[PDB]
């Protein structure tokens, strides 16, 4: 239920969190701890780079912008590396993952503060994705996922079952534990017994 967001990047990051949390400027080394009640589903945490806000919480960001506002209520504009989770009250299990479906912008580590074996352990995505990003998907500060750039069933899996693509394999290749495309569920979903642990999301785990 407790999620700790830590910015270990050498640059400032504007953490964002829905549906609870909002937004927060995080300078190098700063942490933000938010409480997520049991039953919180379809939640996500991400970081925003190159933002420019004025006293009122209005401005714009280079990546992951959520409507030109500091405290998000909606989703960020890709590309942005995602930390998704659902604290299910029915199975009493925590379902979480790192997703690249909406792109990549900042490397991160998603981990249980109390790993208990099985699929309940830290996962990472620290590859140099922005650096090796295919030219067709590359944007300032990030690397978009083929579904965002090209669209269509092939990449977005909007019409029905889909499979990996050469462009999706570019991400899975570099971050095996993360979602490379919409239906990359089997090797991208992790769980922990609900109530048995807390969570930590850190930007630039390798500094
Ligand atoms: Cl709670």
């Amino acid at each position: 239920a407790t999620i700790e967001v830590r910015n270990n990047c050498p640059y400032t990051v504007w953490a964002a969190s829905t549906p609870i949390g909002g937004g927060r400027r995080l300078n190098r080394g700063q942490t933000w701890v938010i409480n997520a009640p049991r039953g919180t589903k379809m939640a996500r945490i991400w970081g925003r780079t190159g933002c420019n806000f004025n006293a009122a919480g209005r401005g714009t960001c280079q990546t992951g912008d959520c409507g030109g506002v500091l405290q998000c209520t909606g989703w960020g504009k890709p590309p942005n590396t995602l930390a998704e989770y659902a604290l299910d009250q029915f199975s009493n299990l925590d379902f979480w993952d790192i997703s690249l479906v909406d792109g990549f912008n900042i490397p991160m580590t998603f981990a249980p503060t109390k790993p208990s074996g099985g699929k309940c352990h830290a996962i990472h995505c620290t590859a140099n994705i922005n650096g090796e990003c295919p030219r067709a998907l590359k944007v300032p500060g990030g690397c978009n996922n083929p579904c965002t750039t090209f669209g269509g069933q092939q990449y977005c899996c909007t019409q029905g079952p889909c499979g990996p693509t050469e462009l999706s394999k570019f991400f899975k290749k570099r971050c095996p534990d993360a979602y490379s495309y919409p239906q990359d569920d089997p090797t991208s979903t992790f769980t922990c017994p609900g109530g048995s642990t807390n969570y930590r999301v850190v930007f630039c785990p390798n500094g």
